[PDB]
């Protein structure tokens, strides 16, 4: 499935506004409000070849307590250049790619703002080859990739979350799957480690980095407390349930997953841990295929990005995934309050026997 | 909502074939071969009013361990009769029901059978009337409804989940919500009692039972592990996970839970489950509306039921889930040796820092 | 490097005596007396197929303490059938084989008897599939290889280490490295799991289990306490440290490494952890080459094995190694009254500061 | 004593491609051989000491460019007696090690290095204060500091020359140091001796203590530097603590004897290398030393094997040195491939330091 677009696309083709509004009410819970954004920003959407889309998730009014609005973008992008490329030109031209989405979504609100698993390099660990592979890891505190995020963090006041290839050279030159994440000041709030590693057919990415000794970091920004999951570390829900102890409310989860049984999992572990937490939680996977020069056994390919990235809510609402081929970005109007009032209504934390499970 | 039929139907109805088949791939995982049954046993689908579906779930062969084929059975059933009706009357109503459709199953092979919750009672917890309907209560060990099971139990040679209203009465005439898991030979294995109770809106089962104490058993039958999750305990992750670590193979998941928001849980947190424990889960929800005499506040019908059962599978596979109106049968080829195969592949148990989470 | 025998034979056909016998003492430490073996056993030795070497370690006479004497047993072999064949045949014939050899060994006073790293199922790691390459593992304490070798444990009197492939089931059903140690009574000594995981090139060992939890343990058997060092453990010297600091005596390193870059280290880690640790250490690396059905990216085969197995002593003394191309099985007579009289003169341990070194 | 070198005596028996293998097999693989000046080896003819040059290739890394480093070993012998004026014998060990500097000077050497306290004969075996301890001198101010200091500053080349430090300071004690000096010839360091050999004829507790200095690492402006003593080489931990401070190239000035010692030349150096995945370089005197008085464990001190060689971690070393004659050892050291074999044998990584070092 690479040429087929989107699900939500393709049954709103077909079926008729009947069947297609209670299909929607089933798979996608609830018909959330489109967001009103400016109509310019679309034309800009439609000239930088990129999809743009708009979702709020409504909230029930509190008397004492006025809603959090927090605007966050979701940005899915391919690789613009061959995988076979000089490091400098592919980590620049994904620079000006991941700008060019940035200044769009700077003039619709956004605040946080997310990109897929290593968005720096195109996801080589299938290869097993050191060289050069291994070469566009550096240091995640001083690096090129995050003095260039830091100077789209401080310009455009939005909360970005960069996952790279953190070069941990102060401890042994070792690589590891850090995810930076810096404030709309630009100084990097903090640098979440890969805790899960998936040791499954094409991802070989045990032969690059050992498992994340950080924990489960949480994040505060001036918007609201944000947390990052990698790719394998969405299966367990475990990972999410100890992500949502610590106070995380939006926990956003960079992936580069291939298609296959992957993208059966993709709506569903997600939408679960958002219900089971009661906490927002971004789904985000990157589009497009990826070519190497040489062969792996689980060929040259790296099969299909599928993409399909999406926003889950803790009342079971989730935004329609995005296209699976064009590469997108997703902007989602949160209301953080929605968030503790479905938490006290489905106390699942408090039916939820700790005691009698966490202890056995 | 209530006139409109399953998802799969609707979808199969509109959409072409490559695009169906897309939508399949990528919402109900993999197409499954659908099982073989008997011709004969379709038309008495076709008269009995109850729609049969079967299906195989497949698994890659073991040169040393030869496949553990057990054929399951789903039964979901509306109430044949009137809320407001004599107990025995109902009892006995439902009681032909569901033989009726454990005979057609018998000659499918089936080996596990389960019931919606409660299948032997209307759900009245929502009127907060102690009388007449605490009365449908009665001793688990010892029942009209214990025996009537016992009975389909050791002639089909069917293990059978029976969920019922224990009235526990040597510690005091209290009602608990336990389902009773009878063998083959029709012997009551154990009775699981509801974990988890959900105080919300018409759900006011809170003021018949408690929470139960049995924990967390699992019952060892001739042809594998099976454990039970009441209505409420489907929502907690962690009940499914204690059900898992027991040993437990395949969990049945009887709810009459009405429509609405909880009909987007339900193909959600069920196949979570399977897919984070790498056990079969079953998803049993009764079909149509119960109606009373007597209005509740959060009205004379007790919501809508969307039914729509159905079994997930450890490697993100799961059935079509049945229609939304017509009460049904569903018939799965369940086989247990790509349970553990998949186990080992995703060691989300082993990935799944226990020191790290539990502690 | 295949057909080229071992370096001791080569040596020994080109250079004359003198330089032979200068080139052995500044090789192989001192010319250490061959073991008086039965001449039978040499003839059974022919028959069977695999090559037999016997050398005797000589130690300075205690007068209070006698010299606790010995017989350490080595053996190499390859696979007799190939790797693309049914599981239960395989493990008969390695049954068979191992057998025949411990037969040999057994009439020649041996004590201790190791193979080399999961010897009952071909090194299938490389391949990266589950199936059916995780079919050969059972279970540690009950399975069909480890009541044949207590069958053979209580015959012959001799203590057995078979690494084996460990299905972990009581806890998940998951495989693991270990190493099993059954005493002359056939009593499951222990089980020693892999420390350390290679995850580089062919060895994609990662993805088939993890790193054991078990530690260091150590065995003691009636002649002495032996321990057990997984293929991927030789190259660390503090594995080989912290087995000799729980008392080990005679430390066992079972390998399947493959040749080239390893065969350099071989004679290197084994000889600096035995010099440096004043126990013997013993170096098992099986022989012959792996073919498979299907191709795997770092090819049908799985290189060469050089084997070369060996013993090493604390007086920096070591064996010749046995032959690169043929199984074979090497009978050490080892005296561990040396051991320790080494250790008294070479105080490594005391001049080396624990407290200046372990501290940082 | 009479026979030669290992690589020499096998290339001359042995046949081509057995001899190959027999390379391939001991000292891993076949490096290419420097590209020295012609003339330089016509001096080397000249001086009765033998050159030999090795190149360690490395992975050619995109963003970083590989820091070549030269790197010189000199083993000499006593040109004079023992028993001979003070002043005489450190004036001919000075214009010796001269001549050879001066040979290196023109193949590109940055890093020199001399076999352990090169200024004086080795004679703690005699067990005697005078007149062997009149060698020592103030390492900071020095004769043979100063002239070390001299050929620093004029062919620009980083000196390791180990002495023996008479710390007088702190009570006129006797020190095993080893001075390091930069291109500029400012002393950059001196590393004591942290291990005494108290075995056999090395009766070297008697003449010093433990080095409280413990492992100084030297930055040069070619690459971080260590020195180690004779004794420190056979314990691990002493190489492992000097490659946990960032030592780059770890420099083994050694005067240890033949016999026993021989066999652990190539083993420990090698895998301190490999376990450490830094440069490691060996150096060991060559010649016999005489004594007009006998020592019990005769006049002789044994036979020194010298064999000199470096080793890299990625399991290649240079093939040792003559046994018998003098000779210099150039190394085109490619710190590159350091830290590349590293990353991939994360040795480090995967050694358990919390497991283990607790």
């Amino acid at each position: 499935g690479a040429e087929w677009k989107s699900l939500e696309e393709c049954l709103e083709k077909h079926l008729p506004l009947p069947d297609l509004q209670e299909v929607k009410r089933v798979l996608y819970g609830k018909e959330l409000r489109k967001l009103d954004l400016p109509r310019e920003a679309f034309e800009a959407a439609s000239r930088e070849d990129f999809e743009l889309q708009g979702y709020a998730f409504e909230a029930a009014e509190e008397q004492l307590r006025r809603p959090r609005i927090v605007h966050v973008g979701l940005v899915q992008n391919r690789i613009p250049l061959p995988a076979n490329a000089p490091v400098a030109e592919q980590v620049s031209a994904l620079h000006r790619r991941i700008k060019a989405i940035v200044e769009v979504a700077a003039m619709c609100g956004v605040n946080i703002i997310c990109f897929q698993e290593a968005w720096t390099m195109p996801f080589a660990f299938c290869t097993r080859e050191k060289l050069p592979w291994t070469e566009f890891a550096e240091s995640a505190e001083d690096g090129p990739t995050t003095r260039f995020c830091q100077k789209l963090a401080k310009n455009h006041d939005m909360v970005v979350v960069s996952p790279i290839l953190e070069r941990d050279s102060e401890h042994g030159d070792v690589l590891w799957n850090t995810a930076v994440v810096i404030s709309n000041s630009g100084a990097v709030l903090g640098k979440t480690r890969k805790n899960h590693i998936p040791r499954v057919g094409d991802f070989n990415e045990s032969t690059y980095y050992m498992e994340g000794n950080l924990g489960h970091p949480v994040f505060q920004t001036q918007f609201g407390r944000i947390a990052v999951n990698i790719c394998y570390g969405r299966h367990h829900p475990l990972n999410w349930l100890m992500y949502s102890i610590n106070g995380a409310e939006i926990i956003f989860n960079p992936s580069a997953t291939i298609g296959a049984l992957s993208e059966s999992l993709w709506p569903i572990e997600a939408r679960n841990a958002a219900i089971a937490n009661h906490c927002f939680t971004c789904a985000i996977n990157r589009v497009g295929t990826e070519h190497f020069p040489n062969e792996f056994t689980s060929h040259q390919d790296f099969g299909y990005f599928y993409g399909s990235s999406y926003v889950a809510a803790p009342d079971s609402s989730r935004t329609p995934g995005l296209s699976r081929s064009r590469d997108g970005l997703l902007v989602a109007k949160l209301d953080l309050n929605l968030c503790q009032q479905v938490n006290d209504v489905w106390n699942f934390k408090m039916t939820g026997r700790y005691e009698m499970y966490a202890r056995e």
